[PDB]
């Protein structure tokens, strides 16, 4: 089966990179070919959609450091993200609404994607989710978590997504998030974001059975992204969850 490979970023522009993984899950139709996405992110944090970001963020400081602030479309927790994360989201059709088995298959093609790379570590184990780390959408190398997940499923398709610390700014992430638990990748192995990425193209190409291939977005993807950071994304409203 074949698989679309988006390496489709804007770092400098954290929103739109989160309109770009709205846009791709919801004009999905099931049958369509599954997406792999990989990004970056310049100095972000993305609250989930149920956050209130003052009760998250240290909001004061986000402007001091230059952070921007954007919400995301999945709930979850509150991450800081710099150019030494990589992101990655994937969308496929869906027969069912069983989130658990969605998290569990990616994971389990996260875990096989490390080990290509020399990296053992686990989906984390606790169903609590309010805690740091140990959760079954973080991956965990041993005690420190090294990637959190969110998704969304919906008739006919599901959105998975992560952040992997390969080489972040640990100090800056604690600060911003209102230490001793997360890592970086290159905490344990020495590679490069590139070596990571095709890690993970062959852990979930392999784990996943897909042959994923180069491909660019739609223009009915483009446009819809368009619309959803114009209408939406940009704004204070749906960031900060004000009302007018």
């Amino acid at each position: 089966m074949e698989g679309r490979l988006l390496l489709l970023e804007t770092p400098g522009n954290t929103r739109m990179s989160l309109a770009y993984d709205e846009a791709i899950y919801r004009s999905f139709q099931y049958g369509d070919k599954p997406i792999l996405r990989f990004y970056r992110h310049d100095r972000s944090v993305i609250i989930g959609y149920f956050q209130v970001a003052e009760e998250e963020v240290d909001l004061d400081y986000m402007k001091k450091n230059g952070i921007m602030l954007a919400r995301r479309y999945t709930g979850g927790g509150a991450v800081y993200h710099d150019l030494g994360d990589l992101n990655f989201s994937v969308v496929r059709s869906s027969d069912d609404m069983d989130i658990t088995s969605m998290f569990r298959t990616m994971n389990e093609a996260v875990v096989n994607s490390l080990r290509i790379l020399g990296l053992d570590a686990r989906p984390g184990e606790l169903n609590d989710v309010s805690i740091p780390v140990n959760k079954k959408t973080d991956i965990m190398a041993g005690e420190k978590k090294i990637m959190g997940a969110a998704g969304a499923m919906r008739k006919g398709a599901k959105l998975w997504h992560a952040a992997m610390l390969v080489h972040t700014d640990l100090d800056m992430l604690s600060a911003v998030l209102k230490r001793e638990r997360v890592a970086n990748v290159t905490d344990f192995v020495d590679v490069s974001i590139d070596e990571v990425r095709n890690a993970l193209i062959r852990g979930f190409s392999e784990t996943l059975h897909i042959d994923f291939r180069e491909d660019t977005i739609t223009e009915k993807e483009e446009s819809l992204a368009r619309e959803l950071f114009d209408k939406k994304y940009s704004t204070e409203e749906w960031n900060m969850g004000l009302l007018r």
